[PDB]
């Protein structure tokens, strides 16, 4: 089932986007949470963590690395909060994996 | 002494205690001393990475591991109603072993913002 995600992906809807290269996109967050959110999603329609596949491991690590150098670019010099979520308990907003990107504020404990 | 010395390393070394979930030769996981939820346990590289801003590009399929390594200790450990995996960064983050380290939480309804 496609998801808002993919509209955004296939540039059919706006979204502030802040990098893309051929197998990830990263935007900010229409409903941030903090100072600077946003955030890093594959191309690939990965649904949640949980069906991820063990090929997709480098694919979820660029992720990261992406999301750690748009922090970089975003000035997060203090630090921030990387997120997943996964299904009901995790809050899981949409149904395509997503990885949140949090800062320019003291970010709390516990993380929900 | 392979791994660092914080106490992560030394918990990847056997030289202190921890319950441990899964172990390969990449990563370990473990249960955190202090839980925020019913489930709380964190992934942790083998290697030593101080934080996620210093990880280099070809640390790209580890930390993807350690993402893969979560999702299925979560589920052997039946969080089949989800959870929330985490990564701190520096003081805005909060962190606090200078050892890249992901948290799983589930167990219970997690809330927005995440913290
Ligand atoms: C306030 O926020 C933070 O401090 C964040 C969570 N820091 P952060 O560096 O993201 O997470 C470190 C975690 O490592 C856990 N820990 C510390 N010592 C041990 C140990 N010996 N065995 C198992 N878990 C341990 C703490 O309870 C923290 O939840
Ligand atoms: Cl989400």
């Amino acid at each position: 089932g496609d998801t808002i995600f993919g509209k955004i992906i296939r540039k059919e809807i706006p979204a502030k986007i802040i990098f893309e290269d051929d197998r990830c996109l990263a935007f900010h967050d229409i409903s941030p949470q903090a100072p600077t959110h946003f955030l890093v999603i594959p191309k690939k329609h990965i649904s949640q963590i949980s069906v991820a596949e063990d090929d997709d491991e480098s694919l979820l690590g660029h992720l990261m690395i992406v999301g750690k150098k748009c922090a970089a670019d975003l000035g997060l010099n203090k630090g921030y909060r990387m997120v997943v979520n996964e299904g009901s308990d995790g809050g899981q907003s949409v149904y395509h994996v997503n990885l949140h990107v949090l800062g320019g504020r003291q970010m709390h404990w516990p993380p929900g």
